[PDB]
């Protein structure tokens, strides 16, 4: 892998401070196969009860002896948690932290046909669920933004695996079938009353509240000009996004009937695991998954809210690309993406970094397996 997995641990602070200097003289001009073995014997002898935690996705030895250097300088200082998501380097002693997962929508790394996308995102997600399950992840709950609602609901219990790619194909075409007009969407740099300001009168409505600087709103291309118009004369940045359709918008209700019969045929269960929705913007408490994955057609993206519920220190996006942190980021949030499917390791190591750091999972060896 691009990326190499380090972690260790001890059974205090003191005791983490000695074993992070040895470890950092071992590291210093080490190869970069001879860095993989001492990583991996380190995921071997560090896992099960390990209660003061480091964690580091690093490129080389020496990305390991700087990120051991900040490490060591934290703890010098009396510091007992450092997250920098940024740099792939985590750090806790007293944890386990709270963990909660972001499942990512469209727009995310697979304009793409929205028919082919879908079922591409969900089968990333899903493999991300079942690295997961590989680690025995014990998250406090999950969130999934549009389309990433499906494999929330798959996370929890709520449908299995197979039928929820299956949705996520017949959801997919639903959706890709041409609005009656010409359609799209806007996305503004501005919370969420000043784009229904901005919208109030032009047919335009708020398709995704992401958070206090990032609404978008969609209509047909004369009700987004409308739009433009207002945000350019009140000085609001409108950047147009390059799809086809009013995604989340009442453009969407011809593909209702379609999706109401897909997903009418589903065995679907009571989620078993807390999941924040972004159709309703509360926990999902026995609602009818029908009705709300229809009416998520045409409503919009309660993603500010549902992030607002999920209490958690450190955020993990399973599923491809790294939207959803971005936008945790953006709400002051820590967040890192395991960027499941990507060709580089790069999001693997992180996420498993932050998971093991957090207390989130107990055993990093399998990441080290089958290369």
């Amino acid at each position: 892998p691009d990326h190499e997995l380090v972690v260790c641990g001890a059974p205090d602070a003191a005791a983490l401070t000695g074993l992070l200097t040895r470890v950092r003289a071992a590291a210093t001009a080490l190869s970069r196969p001879e860095l993989t073995d001492l990583a991996a014997g380190l995921a071997a002898a560090h896992r099960g009860d390990v209660p003061a935690r480091f964690a580091a996705a690093v490129r080389d030895a020496d990305g390991l002896v700087a990120a051991l250097d900040r490490a060591l300088g934290h703890l010098a200082e009396g510091g007992r948690r450092l997250l920098d998501a940024g740099r792939g380097l985590f750090l806790v002693v007293g944890g386990p932290l709270r963990v909660g997962l972001l499942f990512p929508g469209q727009a995310a790394p697979v304009p793409v046909d929205t028919a082919v996308a879908q079922p591409a995102i969900i089968a990333d997600s899903l493999a991300g669920i079942r690295w997961l399950d590989r680690l025995g992840a014990r998250p406090v709950g999950a969130l999934g933004h549009s389309l990433g609602e499906l494999a929330a609901l798959s996370w929890a219990g709520a449908l299995d695996a197979d039928d929820t790619l299956a949705l996520a194909r017949a959801r997919g075409e639903a959706m890709s079938v041409a609005t009656e007009a010409p359609s799209g969407m806007l996305s503004l740099r501005a919370d969420l009353a000043a784009a229904r300001e901005l919208a109030a009168g032009t047919g335009a409505v708020v398709a995704v509240d992401n958070g206090e600087r990032h609404v978008v709103v969609a209509g047909t291309r004369p009700e987004l000009d409308r739009v433009a118009e207002a945000a350019r004369h009140a000085g609001i940045e409108a950047t147009p996004l390059a799809v086809s359709h009013a995604f989340h918008s009442p453009l969407m209700a011809p593909a209702a009937e379609a999706l109401r019969r897909a997903a009418g045929r589903l065995p679907w269960r009571r989620p078993e695991r807390p999941v924040a929705s972004t159709v309703t913007g509360a926990w999902w408490a026995d609602e009818d998954p029908v009705e709300v994955l229809v009416r998520q057609l045409t409503g919009p993206v309660r993603f500010r809210e549902a992030l607002g519920l999920l209490d958690a220190d450190l955020l993990v996006e399973v599923g491809p690309g790294r939207m959803l942190s971005a936008l945790a980021e953006a709400a002051g949030r820590t967040a890192v993406s395991l960027d499941a499917g990507a060709a580089s390791a790069a999001g693997m190591a992180a996420g498993t970094a932050a998971l093991f750091a957090a207390g989130a999972v107990d055993d990093a060896t399998p990441f080290f397996a089958g290369r």
